[PDB]
């Protein structure tokens, strides 16, 4: 019941744009791994190398974590293989945290409003 973890701005397509990501109704007192994950390869769900940033939302599911949106970088497929891309300007990169359950409910496709 909220926008969850989302970057302040919208045009995430900014040379490693540093902003704050507020997570409303997110990990209600829980914690996860914040990062921009998305299909990097041919529909292959690959996370960025900077998508590794522990996160924790207050009991009020308030995960106000700040990080940089490094659209450019070496992506890695979730399957097990690594891609790279270098520039995640093609596939919308979703900035969010991952659950320890094996799901990707959180993640805002940042890049362009
Ligand atoms: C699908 O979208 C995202 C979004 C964010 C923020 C993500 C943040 C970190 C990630 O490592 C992933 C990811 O690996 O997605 C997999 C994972 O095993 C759980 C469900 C998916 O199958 C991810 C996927």
């Amino acid at each position: 019941a909220a926008p969850t973890a989302t970057v302040t701005p919208s045009s995430g397509l900014s040379d490693g744009t540093v902003v704050k990501v507020a997570g409303a109704g997110l990990q209600a007192g829980t914690a996860y791994d914040v990062g921009q994950c998305a299909w990097v390869d041919t529909g292959v769900l690959a996370c960025n190398p900077a998508d590794f940033s522990s996160v924790t939302a207050d009991a009020n599911g308030s995960a106000s974590t700040s990080l940089t949106v490094r659209r450019s970088f070496e992506g890695f497929l979730f399957d097990g293989t690594r891609w790279g891309t270098v520039d995640c300007t093609t596939a919308a990169c979703q900035v969010g945290l991952s659950d320890a359950a094996g799901n990707g409910p959180e993640g805002v496709a940042i890049s362009f409003n």
